[PDB]
RNA sequence: AUUUUG
């Protein structure tokens, strides 16, 4: 019914690369973008289902976004600023997702930036060499400041005094400077002995001022401006588990006696500043809802219906939203740390979507979860490199085959917590395709086939993975009396009845083999470049003829469909060559990585392309229907949703998986 | 300290 996005992961090790404004809206830096999430009643979710929605992206930086800050000035909550390793500081209007203005004043890698709470157009940025720029964006003025020759980690403008900014450095130095007096140091706050991760001013004025600092030294220090000195030192607790530390802080403006911090392992704490190091652990009652790795940023968000929320970003690649009233996790938004290479829906558990990602974890998204739009489980054991191919077993629950960029083939039982079985035989190169099919000699119900970039297809016994795997080229050569070298295989696809195997090749040909012995019956010579994808039409359409239709894509843009009824039904004694397509689907402008048939229709195909779009075709009428342009990157995979005829999932090298509706797209065909 | 080639 509504689209969904699994976004790229929040960036790591940035003191402020996320923020939120009331109502409201949360933004997070992820790779070279900022993603925007509506949270609360404005998102428009059914009661019970978490009230958030991914709504937009700020696109325009060309390198890692290192900083993000909204304006917190009433009437301009739509303005924000970013910093980037591209050398720029950009001011954006999130209503239009466009840049208002920008500067390139820094000459060294920017560390962070902050929008002044007191001055409407002032953004203060700091870099790795210690240079600070004050930028009044709406009068075209700027001033450089240089305090100490040390790498800036964090900086926070005072909420009460427009001229005062606190800055924390890599060596543990903290200073309060006056920006109206050339950055003169007003207080030097001596105490920490390692990186400053966070500085939070006390949200009430006077005691002067209080400031809290969090450090890699595992302490939070509370400081007095009037004394120029530490008034309180809190050492983080050592708690049982449920990288080094990142210690970030949130000092709630409506509960000034409480201070929230991160902790070892990504636990969150609410400290009682009235008390003996008293804290309360977030999620102390419920199990498994805490982060599992360090938390980098904490962002308060008060919704329109006055719930107090706190958003957290983490090295574990989840964004969590915490209900401050109960300290329990309201919801979790998972994210991706690499390309989305592969998508596979289970035929056994409807709606269970495996995703192969370049960050070395398999995701299993329960897409049909009633109360959770983003119910995703992670599988990391035995994976350890980019997961470039996946295929669920067609009948055994939980049985997931996978393949990696290092040539490894494994088999998961996703219903257990056991590590996967690993094939003893490796491909020389990347595993591009996995498929289940009947066994063929010399193997003695389904075998697992794997195809590597080197061009070998292996047949594995899924009961004895650590045993022998067979190169099927021996059987092909014997059964067909072949004398010259076999082609370099680049794709395997079994027809839905299990009787016919198609192999795509580097030279563009597609060969059609029949069981039991992989007797060659047809060579299709249509593509002239490497075949990336083959898919046979399903068996439950309105005509039986349709299950003989085979779609294919190559490094060229044009897609072909072939109808193999006549050849398959004649079982010829010597093989036929086909050189004319049954249908031709033109429109894309770059290589085709994946094609899939709709299980809801007769002869409806979706294609994914390096042109950055996905295209729905009425293949039988050679008619382009719907073109999705939501990705920023090159598409690598596509799969139709199993229950909604209007909904498709696609994955790309933008580190995104999108779930989208054909009915909501405004174009019928790919860009020219 | 992750952010890259079906």
């Amino acid at each position: 019914q509504e689209p969904r996005t699994l976004p790229p992961s929040p960036n790591w090790y940035c003191a402020r690369c996320s923020d939120a404004v009331p109502g409201g809206l949360f933004g997070f830096a992820a790779r070279t973008s900022v993603f925007l999430v509506r949270v609360g009643p404005g998102a428009g979710e059914s009661p019970g289902t978490p009230p958030f929605r991914v709504i937009g992206e700020l696109v325009g930086h060309t390198e890692r976004v290192s900083g993000f800050t909204f304006s917190h000035h009433p009437g301009q909550y739509n303005l924000c600023a970013t910093s980037s390793d591209d050398g720029t500081v950009k001011i954006w209007d999130v209503e239009t997702k466009t840049v208002v203005t920008e500067h390139a004043l820094h000459q060294h890698t920017i560390s962070t930036l902050h929008w002044s709470p007191r001055v409407k157009d002032l953004i203060v940025s700091g870099d790795e060499k210690g240079v600070v720029f004050c930028y009044w964006f709406n009068r075209n003025d700027s001033q450089h400041l240089f305090i100490e020759p040390r790498t800036i980690f964090c900086l926070t403008c005072s909420p009460h005094h427009e001229d005062l900014v606190a800055i924390g450095y890599k060596d543990g130095i903290v200073v309060i400077i006056d920006i109206s007096k050339k950055g003169e140091v007003i207080h030097r706050l001596r105490g920490h002995d390692d990186e400053i991760h966070s500085i939070a001013w006390c949200p009430l004025p006077g005691e002067g001022c209080y400031l809290a600092t969090g450090s890699k030294d595992q302490t939070i220090r509370i400081w007095s401006c009037s004394r120029g000195r530490g008034v309180m030192i809190l050492k983080l607790p050592f708690l049982k588990r449920r990288e080094r530390l990142w210690l970030t802080l949130h000092w709630p403006s409506n509960q000034p006696t409480q201070l929230v911090s991160s902790c070892f392992g990504g636990e969150l704490l609410q400290w009682d500043l009235t008390q003996r190091r008293k804290y309360t652990l977030f999620s102390a009652s419920s199990e498994g809802q805490n982060h599992s790795r360090i938390v980098f940023n904490l962002c308060p968000l008060q919704t329109e219906d006055d719930k107090q929320l706190l958003l957290s970003t983490s090295m574990d690649r989840d964004v969590k939203c915490w209900d401050i009233a109960t300290l329990e996790c309201s919801w979790t938004l998972p994210s991706l740390g690499g390309f989305a290479y592969s998508l596979a829906f289970s035929s056994v558990d409807i709606g269970s979507l495996a995703i192969g990602v370049g960050d070395g974890m398999i995701r299993v998204w329960n897409t049909l979860s009633i109360k959770n739009n983003y119910d995703v489980k992670n599988f990391w054991q035995g994976v350890k490199s980019k997961v470039t191919a996946l295929c669920w077993h067609p009948t055994k629950e939980g049985c997931l085959a996978f393949g990696t960029d290092d040539g490894k083939v494994g088999l998961y039982d996703t219903y257990s917590n056991k590590p996967p079985q690993i094939s003893s035989t490796y491909h020389k190169k990347t595993v591009y395709t996995l498929a289940w099919g009947p066994p063929v000699p010399p193997m003695s119900s389904l075998a697992l086939y794997s195809c590597g970039g080197e061009g070998i297809v292996l047949q594995h016994n899924p009961w004895k993975l650590s045993g022998e795997a067979f190169d099927i080229n021996k059987l092909i050569r014997d059964t067909n009396s072949i004398k010259y070298k076999l082609p370099v295989h680049t794709e395997i696809s079994w027809k839905a009845d299990g009787k016919i195997m198609a192999l795509g090749n580097e030279d563009g040909s597609i060969e059609i083999f029949q069981i039991p012995n992989l007797k060659l019956i047809c060579t299709i010579q249509q593509h002239h470049k490497l075949v990336n994808t083959i898919s046979w039409h399903h068996e439950h359409g309105s005509q039986p003829e349709l299950s003989y239709l085979m779609a294919s894509g190559s490094n060229n843009a044009v897609i072909y469909v072939h109808n193999l009824k006549t050849v398959i039904e004649s079982s010829p004694e010597s093989p036929v060559t086909i050189t004319e397509p049954y249908r031709t689907l033109s429109g894309h402008t770059a290589k085709i990585t994946s094609v899939a048939w709709s299980p809801h229709h007769d002869g409806r195909l979706v294609s994914a392309s390096y042109d950055g779009t996905a295209q729905v075709w009425d293949a039988l009428r050679e008619e382009p229907l719907c073109n999705f342009r939501g990705h920023q990157g090159r598409l690598l995979c596509v799969a139709w949703s199993p229950l909604d005829p209007d909904c498709i999932y696609s994955g790309a090298d933008d580190f995104c998986v999108h779930k989208w509706l054909t009915s909501m797209q405004d174009h019928s065909r790919p860009p020219q």
